[PDB]
């Protein structure tokens, strides 16, 4: 296995960069080091600069749902930039995109683009905010929203595999009105609430979790919160920048049933570039300028470009069979994977929905962030390393959900099984 | 001059997204709230969805400055999309768009690749924050830096001083644009910079560009190399990305090392350093390294400020502007403008009739007098006489 152009390359970039890489998740510090660097990628592929192929379980973090480099979505590009990529004025794509997410999203009836999921949240938090009066907000511990300040509280992704603790440089007094509730937990939840009358602006989270690994809510958990937050007038808000268009067309929301009043969205709407969007109920929306007083703007948000790929993507996901195809291929990887772990003697536990999946070293059941991280680091360390000589690219991190795209054929999914028979078998 | 579609196309956005728009001021609620929905851009023109042809003044508000759809960053694109737009694990155009910006900007020996200016600012007040281990920043009435905070009149060096000592040992630093263009065009006084480069070494303080508009427009290096003073932070944004979404903020690199995953204060991205926007930006910056390429800007930008000040002039209306390099501001106010008090006196109802004039005429102007307007490769000698060909008529009826 030979990583040599990687090394050299990434040798070079972290004395350009911080850590050498443009998101601390790409750090493989967790991993055992020595990040590898991508050339191209293309379907369930991707390929090294060194001329290895791997079986790609990343989709660049979510958005290559319909594969990389689908045809079509690039011919769509190819058309749309002849016409310049960005106007900084309305532009029809605009409000054809935006029609189609009011209606791909059950809880959006406005929405507002931006250019990434850290976008969306922290307007969405503005937004909460400033529709409720309320100046504290309700995250629950493992969960990722962006960087923005207030979420830098036990956040996940980065934070949970660097082993960071609430990111310096935010003023405490910031910090003080982001409360934190385990994942999973309605009474503690509960608690917060009737320890702060009155101050609650909104009770914000990833309906499926994917930034502590793989965390499903438990029955009754999505329920209650809209439950308690319609209870003291306050928002629920779902945070679908990952789970949005995969979990299901309409995301976790349309999939179980549960509508919030507010919903980010990210990655998949950006079908492979810079794209996120915010949006929830109408009365909500007309607060943000220039429709209200709520001031949020963008530069490049709603540019052509971005909206070209966001149309594409959506319009290939509502095609027949998609979700039914993710889910058929997830299920049988994420059974194999565990079928795997029994019979090699690992303790291992997980699960999947649609193309979104997570295995732990851990018997589990892991229900929130604190069972996630007695998971046995050192193994999944080991294991993604052997993944990584066997040709399978899985996330550098035990804390990071799996993802399968419309481009992996059961072919890929059977060699990635054999992968990963031959490295726990080894583990 | 009909813009029934655009009508029409904007009527349906505001039941579909906030003010029918992804951007508060596109709304055009400063000048009379008529936007006209564009369909296409190329080289210094911009096209309605009416078939009405402008000569852009607004450059999607920066990034253009090689001229909107250059044949030559849209064949970049094509070659690179072909490989994936978004990798989400290190690239080779990362290692070389980074080396360019640390090439072209003094203060920046280290940098991180953002999706936006309001990324790089978000990221650049907090590291400056962590860095110095202090929560409040200055900050100037009439910058923006995307959306503790300690404000102070622009071009105003006292008030920055009194900030300091009112707040002793709380300051993590001073941030500004080095030159303003979210509130009009506002150059800084002679020894303005100086002053707070001096002021902020004299407090162990940061001092912060941001140069996300300024940043390869006034320079190849931003104002930090044009004018001499050297920050310790800067963010880039909008041509960094040559008409795509990027951003990045840097600086001093034992400052940087701070950033995740080389230190302990968090920011990351998904879409950051996607080979598509470091193709974009790569290719618009060496673009911008050919020969004349900032003699131009200067050239036509000084012809065009010059000739609306020596028109308003003739045709009797107070006015007060300039520019520097492809950079320039227009206000219908004698001033002249050195902070933002200043640039709030200008008269606002005439600058709408103005700019619907001028919109009629087939010039499109930045749709607010608190914007800075922007000049491009693309525009030609021409151009700028009918520019101003059409700002004769159009002041003479005002
Ligand atoms: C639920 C949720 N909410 C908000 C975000 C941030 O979105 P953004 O990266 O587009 O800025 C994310 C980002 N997820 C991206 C990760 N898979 C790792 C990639 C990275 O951070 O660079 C998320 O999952
Ligand atoms: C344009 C601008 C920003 C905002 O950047 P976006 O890419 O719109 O997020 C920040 N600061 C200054 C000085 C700007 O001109
Ligand atoms: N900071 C706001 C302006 N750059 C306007 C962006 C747009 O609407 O295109």
């Amino acid at each position: 296995f030979k990583t040599i152009k990687s090394d050299e390359i990434f040798a070079a970039a972290q004395k350009l960069m911080p850590g050498g890489v443009s998101s601390p998740v790409r750090a493989f510090k967790s991993v055992g080091g020595q990040p590898i660097v991508f050339d191209r990628v293309k379907d369930a592929y991707a390929w090294d600069v060194d001329g290895n192929r791997y079986i790609d379980y990343v989709g660049t973090w979510g958005p290559a749902i319909c594969g990389h480099a689908h045809p079509e979505v690039i011919e769509a590009l190819k058309v749309a930039m002849e016409k310049g990529t960005s106007f900084g004025a309305p532009c029809a794509l605009e409000n054809v995109l935006a029609e189609m997410v009011n209606d791909a999203v059950p809880s959006i009836e406005m929405v507002r683009f931006v250019n990434s999921g850290t976008e969306a949240c922290m307007a969405v938090l503005r937004i909460m905010r400033a529709y409720t009066g309320r100046d504290k907000i309700i995250k629950f511990e493992g969960c990722y929203h962006g960087h923005a300040d207030m979420f830098l509280v036990k956040a996940g992704s980065g934070v949970a595999t660097l082993g960071l603790p609430s990111s310096p440089g935010v003023p405490k007094k910031t910090t003080a009105n982001t409360l934190t509730t385990p994942y999973n937990d309605l009474e503690a939840v509960k608690a917060l609430f009737a320890e702060n009358p009155g101050e609650i602006a909104g009770v914000i989270l990833e309906p499926i979790v994917g930034n502590s690994g793989f965390i499903v809510p438990d029955a009754g958990f999505l329920e209650g919160l809209r439950e308690i937050t319609l209870e003291h007038d306050a928002l629920l808000v779902f945070d679908e920048v990952m789970t949005g268009f995969r979990i299901a067309y309409g995301g976790v929301q349309e999939k179980f049933g549960v509508t919030p009043d507010l919903t980010t969205l990210g990655k998949i709407i950006g079908g492979g570039l810079p794209v996120g969007a915010y949006g929830g109920k109408r009365e909500i929306m007309q607060l943000v300028a220039p429709a209200g007083p709520m001031y949020q703007a963008g530069t490049l948000s709603g540019n052509p470009l971005a909206m070209t790929a966001g149309i594409k993507t959506l319009e290939l996901l509502r095609q027949p069979g998609t979700y039914e195809y993710l889910d058929q291929i997830t299920k049988r990887l994420s059974d194999g994977l565990l079928a795997i772990a029994q019979e090699t003697g690992h303790a291992a536990c997980g699960g999947q929905v649609s193309g979104m999946f997570g295995f732990f070293f851990t018997e589990g059941p892991v229900h929130n962030y604190e069972d996630a991280k007695k998971s046995d680091l050192q193994k999944f360390s080991r294991f993604h390393r052997g993944m990584l000589e066997q040709g399978i690219y899985l996330a550098p991190s035990q804390f990071e959900a799996g993802f399968t795209s419309l481009a992996h054929t059961e072919e890929d999914i059977d060699a990635t099984l054999a992968a990963a028979r031959t490295v726990m078998s080894a583990l």
